[PDB]
């Protein structure tokens, strides 16, 4: 198995991938067409589904039978990262289907998902995709751990994509197997926390990636925590998580970007994430339902022919 396999789906996933092409063979991209394929993608894996050239209900029956074929192109790995938009039609279908397959592999993985906010279609998709991940968490009895990134009004997709790529790199660093005290089994039991803590409920959880003790301590109701430290003198057993582990980073590790990084998993924040999306959609739909249009400028006295000609 490789150390980590990175999986990207849909346009948003393709776009984020462009920022990670230096990871090469470890990167696997999937989409239903080539609208988002650019030259830099030659450096990574790209697979497009057949017969599929925004509506998830339409895309699902077309792509479902192809999933096994997609999975054969994804090597066995010690950890996976999955990335896509919750709000489109392709990423939000391919992403969760592949995620289900990773759960069947008994894999350790996290996802980076985008809350798209343009339209009631985006918002409806966001809701259905979050519900999808919840259903998968239940059906596979496994936490589905996601770093949720909302497209906040006024912020460029470029900016958001940059932030996501930088977080993905921290996870790639986390799982690089080069840290003192930190095992592949330690990582597995961090993210698959229900395996050994059977009294906990598998569900959609959030991943919070923080670079200070203060920020990490402020994650509410933390369930499972992993901390990396460059200066082992700064290690402090803070917070109240159920599961906690620490790794010591190496100063000659060129990928070490920060002095300490905390990866905190909780789930209480998902309620507010859903509420924000549904309230936004309600407000947009209120406006749509309030919109009115004039009466017709034709009526029963008008002689209309088969082609719509009034002469
Ligand atoms: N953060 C981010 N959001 C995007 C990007 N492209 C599109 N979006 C938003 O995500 C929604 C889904 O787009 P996309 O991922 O291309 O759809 P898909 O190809 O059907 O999976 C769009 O309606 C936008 O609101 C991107 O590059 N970054
Ligand atoms: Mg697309």
């Amino acid at each position: 198995p490789v150390k980590v396999c990175l999986i990207f789906a849909g346009g948003t996933g393709m776009n984020v991938a462009t920022k990670l092409v230096d990871l090469g063979e470890a990167v696997h991209c999937f989409d239903t067409c080539d609208k988002n394929v650019v030259d830099v993608h030659r450096s990574v894996n790209v697979t497009l589904t057949k017969g599929t050239r925004g509506n998830r209900k339409v895309i699902l029956p077309l792509v479902r039978p192809q999933i096994p074929a997609l999975m054969d192109t994804i090597p066995e790995a010690d950890f996976y990262i999955v990335c896509y938009s919750l709000g489109g039609g392709s990423g939000s279908v391919l992403g969760p289907l592949i995620t289900g397959q990773l759960a069947d592999r008994k894999a350790s993985f996290v996802s980076f998902v985008v809350g798209a906010m343009e339209s009631t279609d985006n918002l409806g998709n966001d809701i259905d995709t979050m519900k999808t991940l919840e259903a998968i968490a239940v059906n596979k009895h496994l936490p589905i751990v996601v770093n949720y990134v909302p497209n906040t009004q006024g912020r460029s997709y470029e900016s958001i994509n940059d932030e996501i790529a930088e977080k993905i790199r921290k996870v790639v660093l986390l799982v690089n197997q080069n840290h003192g005290r930190l095992d592949v089994h330690d990582v597995a039991n961090w993210v698959r926390f229900t395996d050994k803590h059977n009294y906990l409920i598998p569900q959609v959880c959030e991943l919070h990636i923080e670079t200070t003790r203060k920020d990490a301590e402020n994650v509410p109701e933390a369930i499972s925590q992993l901390s990396l430290y460059l200066d082992p003198s700064k290690e402090v057993a803070f917070g109240t998580p159920i599961y906690r582990k620490v790794g010591i980073m190496k100063v000659d590790d060129l990928d070490v970007t920060d002095d300490q990084i905390h990866f905190v998993i909780n789930s209480v924040g998902v309620v507010e994430i859903m509420k924000t999306i549904t309230d936004s959609k309600l407000e947009m739909t209120r406006q749509q339902s309030k919109f009115t249009q004039r009466n017709p400028i034709i009526d029963a006295d008008d002689n209309v022919d088969e082609d719509g000609m009034v002469v």
